[PDB]
């Protein structure tokens, strides 16, 4: 499923993301935007370390979800990576929350640093009623 901007904003808000561990909705929207273009089926294989990024938040197989094919990987969100490829984002949201509970917080995603950190991310939630 490829979400439309405001549709995703409300979907994330209903799921408890607005201010989760101090992270605004606009930040989560900027993250999903640059990670997958709001596409729940987005995937990216990393040939160098044999891991894969799954879903709308592009969560990595090495530490967060299990796909059975990543060397010495763990499954911190205790989910099948397949759960991160559903149209329904509840599981991906729970896993995204699991990721930010770590010390780095939203900074866990280097793309957030590159395109969202210290940026005007207002435009992502404007007019979405959130």
């Amino acid at each position: 499923k490829v979400f439309e901007r405001c549709e995703l904003a409300r979907t994330l808000k209903r799921l408890g993301m607005d201010g989760y561990r101090g992270i605004s909705l606009a930040n989560w929207m900027c993250l999903a935007k640059w990670e997958s273009g709001y596409n729940t089926r987005a995937t990216n294989y990393n040939a160098g370390d044999r891991s894969t990024d799954y879903g709308i938040f592009q969560i990595n197989s090495r530490y967060w979800c299990n796909d059975g094919k990543t060397p010495g990987a763990v499954n911190a969100c205790h989910l099948s990576c397949s759960a991160l490829l559903q149209d329904n984002i509840a599981d991906a949201v729970a896993c995204a929350k699991r990721v930010v509970r770590d010390p780095q917080g939203i900074r866990a995603w280097i793309a957030w640093r590159n395109r969202c950190q210290n940026r005007d991310v207002r435009q992502y939630v404007q007019g979405c009623g959130v």
